């Protein structure tokens, strides 16, 4: 019964099962800087929720993976406030990890409620 | 639908929504040292299980993010076992990752049950 | 309501809950080549999903933690495209990470669709 949108032989970008969206970690697109990235990592999971039959204010949980943690933190979270719909915040954990591509400083991995 | 529980502009401690709970991840209080840090996260996750309607034993899955895995994932351990419900362990991953501060050691994300 | 599935004093293999299968994460066996032990862990998650209730096809999220993103990376893919039922592969992220064991070069996370 899992439904999935943009699928390749890697990964399904998301995947739906009993109102619930899993969507795959959401990667920068050209910026190069952690304020641009952060926008465009967060304009992909919006354009996500959307084609997965959720939207930003239903996000459950988000895993926000940064390159260095603290260098970018802050810039992260002014990002990261600016976007949320207002008194809508998900749960949410950040970590350092280095991602798939060195110049990756930040990627964000979200589970959200579809409706 | 979704549920919030202690909610600011960067995150809401809990998120709950159709009988599951998404807690956000859990850092230590004040304590200093690894032990320590430990009982004061699993401390922090049993008080926000209970206002989000849950409790220890119905938790579902657990990262367990050590600054130091080598060094520290012992100590994680003994806490950790003394601390579950007896024969209730949840699913559980063990990963290193620096944490947004530096006196981290230790950060724990859940997601449970309601009940 | 939970079910466990292989449950000892650090961790449940699987926790099963309303129609989701929630997996601890996986390690290698014996192999010690980043290849292999790609194979060994998905060989476990396919063992795991079987005993919990679902199946490689109902995979809805996977963490992928490599010891080491920028040298594993291409070998991870190798294995995990070559593993993957057709046309199904689930949401998933790929992060680097140390693991609780020096040796182990890849863990995998997964939550999994009952059925």
């Amino acid at each position: 019964e899992p439904t999935r949108i943009a699928t390749n032989d890697r990964l399904s970008a998301a995947v739906c099962f009993d109102a619930l969206v899993f969507l795959s970690g959401q990667v920068p697109g050209q910026a190069e800087d952690i304020h641009g990235q952060t926008r465009e990592v967060l304009a992909k999971i919006d354009a996500l929720l959307a084609e997965a039959g959720s939207r930003k204010e239903r996000i459950l949980s988000a895993t926000i993976y940064l390159k260095d943690i603290a260098r970018d933190f802050a810039a992260l979270n002014e990002v990261w406030t600016q976007w949320l719909p207002t008194g809508q915040a998900p749960s949410r954990t950040t970590v350092q990890a280095e991602l798939a591509r060195p110049s990756v400083l930040v990627e964000i991995t979200v589970v959200a409620a579809r409706g």
